[PDB]
């Protein structure tokens, strides 16, 4: 039996690893910041019934606090840039991979790394000063998903320096649904042309415009990914993972006619009807790796993930 450690098993990439790591039949070894809060660990506690599941407390300012989860285990996952519902996330990086240097079992490091991650949690803000004019006329920075995060850049020196096999996967909008209890933004943030929050609206425009694309994926897809540029051997470099490339008008118009039942707005103006970018995971196909999940089927489960969430 094989065994995989999951850093912050609590967040919404992370806990549905677990999952389908304890479905492929690993033996999982997951860290929480602190097991004792039970609202926040009440979906690992779920996971314990699929299989060999231990949770650990440890912490990513530490590191001696890693030694002990990833102890036996052939591979650690670490998200660097969890979706909400950047020293920190660097200092944490080092510090799994520190880790990872005196556990001699440990055959790969899979870091989760978006610079459009961390544009996602910041369009969803706070204190955003509202005027007649600036909520047409669109703080929020850069996010486009090919950029290299600080943390993800200190991990490939890092890795260099000290002969880890790393692999960083990169994803971008994740929807479909969570094992979390909060709702993850990004979610919130695809659901906006649908529940018709003009506020979040407004943020998936900002991601068109600071990451340049609009581009998704469905989060499991994306766990996916992660496990198999694990147990592919000759993978290596980056992967970014995502299914689906548009615009919001473009995007809107798509929604429009697969959703009548809902006032999915149309009518966008002058705002760019094609995005500067897109997003391509070609190299993660052609490694051998085909998504589940289309933009209809991405946008299906969502839908009722939201109507269980009583969104819609
Ligand atoms: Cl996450």
């Amino acid at each position: 039996k094989k065994t995989a450690c999951v850093v912050g098993g609590t967040g919404f990439v992370a806990s549905l690893l677990v999952k389908l790591l304890l479905q492929k039949g690993y033996a999982v070894n997951t860290t929480v910041r602190d097991p004792d809060n039970q609202k926040k660990v009440s979906h690992l506690l779920e996971l314990q019934e699929l299989g060999d599941l231990k949770i650990f407390r440890a912490d990513l300012t530490d590191e001696l606090s890693f030694e002990a989860p990833i102890a036996g285990c052939d591979f650690v996952f670490h998200v660097a840039t969890p979706v909400h519902f950047i020293k920190p996330a660097i200092q944490g990086v080092v510090n799994v991979m520190k880790a990872c240097t005196r556990a001699k079992s440990v055959k790969r490091v899979i870091l989760t790394s978006s610079a459009a991650a961390v544009t996602i949690n910041q369009l969803d803000g706070t204190g955003l000063v509202v005027d007649e004019k600036n909520w047409t006329d669109i703080p929020p920075t850069w996010g486009y998903p090919a950029s290299k995060t600080l943390a993800e850049k200190a991990a490939w020196k890092f890795a260099e320096e000290n002969n880890i096999d790393l692999i960083t996967v990169i994803p971008t909008l994740m929807a479909g649904s969570s094992l979390t209890s909060d709702v993850p933004s990004s979610i919130g943030l695809a659901m906006s042309l649908i529940t018709g929050n003009e506020f979040l609206i407004n943020g998936m425009k900002g991601m068109q415009m600071l990451s340049g694309s609009v581009s998704i994926a469905h989060v499991e897809d994306v766990c996916r990914a992660h496990i198999f540029v694990a147990e592919k051997e000759s993978a290596s470099g980056r992967y970014i993972c995502c299914a689906a490339n548009t615009s919001v008008p473009e995007l809107a118009k798509f929604l429009s006619k697969r959703y009548p039942q809902y006032k999915v707005p149309t009518d966008f103006g002058d705002f760019p009807p094609k995005s500067k970018l897109i997003i391509s995971s070609e190299k993660l196909v052609k490694e051998g790796f085909s998504f589940k999940y289309g933009i209809e089927e991405i946008y299906d489960e969502s839908v009722e993930y939201f109507k269980a969430k009583g969104l819609l």
